[PDB]
């Protein structure tokens, strides 16, 4: 190196400067006192090593900062029934951060009420709202989609589908235009979600001709839109969701993340879209430690989920926020979900502090080895109503049948608690705390863990912005200490990894 | 932020070019956003033309892990490929990857005593002054054995032990390395006989870290087997040099996520190494999900000291796994594998992953655990199920395979046929873990016939490997060496290294040159 300085050996000061990630460091040993750092030098102590002002913008891609309008190459996840709740979203926007709405499980009104709400906080962003694929209820599908398309929300975050379907062509399509000089306009954004090759493939290709031309037909987009659909993936972004709270496959980031970007790279080749599509991912990011590893190996952005639920911002009664900090990573396992019940789909949860998990497993057991609740046990059956239900089934079926084969009765019964469960945590329904269903994966006890002895370590005190900053504050200061230590610097353990001080 | 300057003509606009250049890593890149022609980069510059905009230095595979690893172990790369099991990772493998300067670890568990011996004198031949390493695997129903095991390692002066599957000490372990201890010149404790502990638990972890108990010690010192002086000696050092946070992998496994242990592993070697002062520091490495450069650096730059592969090693030609299995392999993607009864701890639900792709190992696996647990005994499983049971899994009489499993513990070991019965659980049981057991063994043989019975460990690295690979010379499994991989993982880790760094300035990469690629 070509430097030379004439500051410093001071261990605190040490610290401060090399946290300080908008000054370049120069880095000098002599004897003693044996490490020096200086912020100036001149093209006579020469220097041995350097570090470039490389902030939080130097990590992801910065495509997607300019295309998403965010400060960060990262994103705080959809969590369902208005967990993302407005708070959080306007929270994490007014800040530069992109957040999700949780629109799933919400019913319309709600939803048309988030939309305006969000957007008059944040009229130019940024944010983004939830689409989840709904198998059995397509139509409910296209009336997510019209209401985004009417109050021309431009990111959607596309969850759980196991393919393409008409809607989300649709609302794809429909945000497609020409500029002045000819070129493409990729108006609505998607991000889409998954944690299988099969399905990112088919959003990093192009929407089919055949769905485009019924689109056409319908009066739904034009001619052009059906032709510009053609040379444009039907996403903009794909997050790979690793090992995750909620509904999850459980795979891990290091294998899964890897293989989407190869993926990436193949069909990259094969189209070659003038906007490269992104590739990013979440699942298990609750430390500097993970949001760094996720980077490193090539992630254009990071989502975190877990960790949200865990802050004030979030839609979850305070009871379950004071009982996320004190989840570990022992204390997740994975249980019946409400939807796909009956297929036997299961979503990590937390298991300390609540008895739903167990009480799930059983439902589903009973489900499953009995004809109808008629063929239940009056044993067990009792236990049931005593301990689940606190109501005879005859009861639940009651209330359910107001709320508008044997199995199919069943299954409606057991989806009374499966479902209120889930509302029980989030609006926090007093005495019914031992039956809260909470998602949460080993992201949250990474967390907590790393987070021990702070002021984290009091659930009031956490907030969405703080925990964003951590991670990506701290993921920069652990790469500028990686680039340190490459170059055979001997930073004290003491300095090596960015913990919450303040 | 550059004190340097270019002179064009030296710099490149061309593709290829920059290609060529940024895989250079032995010599530095200074790059240039030029009006025109665009990104440029020159390998030499003046230090007052353009000016340079981003630069990466000339650092290669030695940047990345433990500078210590590699001079303890004498190894060429902060590397090591993990045991597996049945001679799996065989003679051919360990010397193979040895002779490249590159750390294996002999497969020996579940081998014969007079197999492991002729393996340590045929390694021993090829590898006169290392690197290699042997496992020693925790057997708790059978300490005789594991005593064998380091009698032998001890009587050969093997060197390097890669201990795992212990639940924490044992004095089996700790007489290894006691018995390893000696003073030099100056009386400076020398340890001679290393150990690597693969753990994934904190509370073995810890164990590990810290030195051998005092207990112990006195114990193996009062039989004869080390001196006092090791015993003082071995109150300064940790039980191992390495430490191996195994997250989610082939074979037996937790699944714990690789990017939450390892972080967890580092902070408490942190603590341990700050009590002790311990004059070589102990290292924590990492596998478990370890098939891809991506992976490897990001890996390395968590903290790991070394990085550990173990499912694209079976892959490989040196494996001592089947063709049939070998071919298999190379067609297992991502999502292709799943978790199966283990034959080790059937009755407690023990789980290990496997593949699931061109077996029905897994399936069929699965549905005996499915059977055992449901039914109170072989005769009350339905008949239908039981006879699907026996022309599918067992082809034959559940009453033929227990014929031959008494006649078989009856030679081996008779308690377990003595305690299973009076107690149809157990007799299932015993029953049902005949297929788990020689399920391994038929593919590791290639036992002709029984191609969908094979039981074979893998992970989703290896899933991640063949997508890494597809396209390139490496999806012929005729053409996969072990060292071959371990090289594109060490040298694709620095190429990454440098693209985050560039990228991290702001430079626009091509994305066809963002990743190693085959
Ligand atoms: C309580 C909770 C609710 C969630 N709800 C949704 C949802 O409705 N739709 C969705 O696509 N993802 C949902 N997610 C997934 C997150 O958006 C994110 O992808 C994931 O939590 C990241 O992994 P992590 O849990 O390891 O941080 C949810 C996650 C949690 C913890
Ligand atoms: C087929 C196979 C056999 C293995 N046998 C052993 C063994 O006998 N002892 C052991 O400690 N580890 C064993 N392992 C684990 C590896 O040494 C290594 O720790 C692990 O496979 C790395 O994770 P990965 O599978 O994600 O690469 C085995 C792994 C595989 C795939
Ligand atoms: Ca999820
Ligand atoms: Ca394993």
């Amino acid at each position: 190196w070509p430097w030379q300085v004439d500051i410093s050996f001071d261990i605190e000061s040490l610290g401060k400067k090399l946290k300080d990630l908008n000054q370049a460091c120069y880095l000098i040993n002599h004897a003693e006192k044996g490490l020096g750092i200086a912020q100036s030098a001149e093209v006579l102590h020469p220097v041995s090593a350097f570090a470039p002002a490389l902030g939080t913008q130097s990590l992801g891609d910065s495509n997607f900062r300019r295309v998403h309008g965010v400060k960060y190459a990262y994103y705080a996840g959809a969590m369902a029934n208005g967990i993302a709740s407005e708070e959080l979203v306007i929270a994490l926007g007014q800040a530069g951060i992109l957040c999700s709405f949780g629109a799933a499980g919400l019913i319309p009104s709600r939803v048309e009420a988030a939309i305006k709400r969000i957007q008059a906080a944040l009229p130019n962003g940024p944010y983004a709202f939830n689409l989840i694929h709904s198998p059995s209820e397509q139509a409910l599908e296209r009336g997510s989609v019209e209401l985004f398309l009417k109050h021309q929300v431009r990111t959607v975050e596309a969850s759980a589908f196991l393919g393409l379907t008409p809607q989300i062509v649709y609302y794809r399509a429909a945000g497609l235009s020409r500029d002045a000089s000819g070129e493409i306009v990729i108006g609505n954004k998607v991000i889409a979600k998954i944690s299988r090759t099969e399905v990112a493939t088919k959003f990093m290709e192009p929407a089919p001709v055949k769905i485009l031309q019924q689109l056409v037909n319908e009066g739904l987009i034009s001619e052009d839109q059906m032709l510009m659909a053609q040379s444009v993936p039907m996403a903009d972004d794909i997050t790979a969701e690793a090992d995750s709270g909620g509904h999850t496959d459980n795979r891990p980031l290091v294998t899964l993340l890897p293989t989407i970007l190869a993926l990436k790279d193949t069909i990259q080749a094969k189209y070659q879209y003038k906007t490269p599509i992104r590739v990013g991912a979440g699942g298990g990011i609750g430390t500097p430690d993970a949001a760094l590893a996720t980077f490193n190996m090539g992630a254009a952005y990071i989502v975190t989920g877990s960790i949200n639920q865990a802050c004030v911002e979030a839609g979850a009664s305070e009871h379950t926020r004071k009982l996320l900090a004190t989840t570990e990573m022992a204390d997740v396992t994975m249980a019946p979900a409400a939807d796909m019940f009956e297929m036997g789909v299961k979503l990590q949860v937390v298991k300390r502090g609540t008895l739903f998990p167990m009480r799930a497993n059983k439902l589903y057991e009973i489900y499953t080895r009995y004809d109808s609740i008629e063929a239940i046990p009056a044993e067990e059956r009792q236990k049931l109503e005593e301990q689940v239900f606190r109501a005879s089934l005859d009861e639940i079926w009651a209330g359910t049948v107001a709320h508008f084969n044997p199995k199919r009765k069943m299954a409606l019964i057991f989806r009374w608690y499966l479902g209120l469960s889930s509302r029980w945590s989030n609006t926090g329904e007093v005495g019914r705390e031992m039956d809260y269903q909470i998602w949460a994966g080993p992201a949250l006890g990474a967390f907590n863990a790393w987070a021990k002895g702070s002021y984290l370590d009091d659930y009031r005190e956490r907030n969405a912005v703080d925990l964003a900053k951590h991670l990506m504050q701290g993921a920069a200061y652990q790469a500028r200490i990686n680039l340190l230590l490459s170059q055979g610097v001997s930073i004290p353990v003491s300095l090596q990894r960015w913990k919450p001080l303040q």
